[PDB]
């Protein structure tokens, strides 16, 4: 399944270069960051992959940002869509608070769009729970 594009609730291109599309390749040294520079978007955070076609998919891969825990996703909702407007929830859960590649698995389902809603996220800042969302890579498989 080829990712045509990634959209997000927001992205940072002013304080550093971290647009949503950085999460659509497997370079572990680049990432999407939610917008943190003023005016910041501090949630809710999400990310939508637009696949080039309808695919039967059953897995999402999440590579955390590798150089910092800011925005690391510890709670998520996965939804799928055929039209990019109406979404169906297929999976909810948590992910461990570390920089390891994560996999989210669910029953096979047709999708052209796959949306990752960030329900929980961590930070190295004391009051930073949920403020940030980052991803070195989000990808889908079938
Ligand atoms: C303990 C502490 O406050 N550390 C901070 C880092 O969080 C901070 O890292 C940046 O934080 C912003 C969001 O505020 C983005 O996530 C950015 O990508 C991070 O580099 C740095 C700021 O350089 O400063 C302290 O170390
Ligand atoms: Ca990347």
């Amino acid at each position: 399944p080829r990712t045509v594009k990634i959209t997000a609730s927001s992205e940072e291109t002013s304080g550093e270069n971290a647009p949503a599309s950085f999460a659509s390749d497997g370079d572990m040294n680049t990432f999407w960051h939610s917008k943190w520079s003023s005016p910041a978007h501090e949630g809710p955070h999400h990310l939508t992959l637009e696949l080039d076609n309808v695919y039967e998919i059953n897995k999402v891969k999440y590579a955390p940002r590798q150089d910092s825990k800011n925005g690391r996703i510890t709670g998520y909702k996965v939804s799928v869509s055929l039209d990019g407007e109406n979404f169906t929830e297929v999976k909810t859960g948590t992910l461990e608070d570390n920089a390891a590649i994560k996999f989210i698995e669910f029953d096979s389902v047709d999708a052209k769009y796959v949306r990752l809603d960030v329900t929980d996220s961590v930070s190295d800042q004391a009051n930073g729970r949920g403020k940030f969302a980052t991803a070195a890579e989000v990808n889908v498989h079938g």
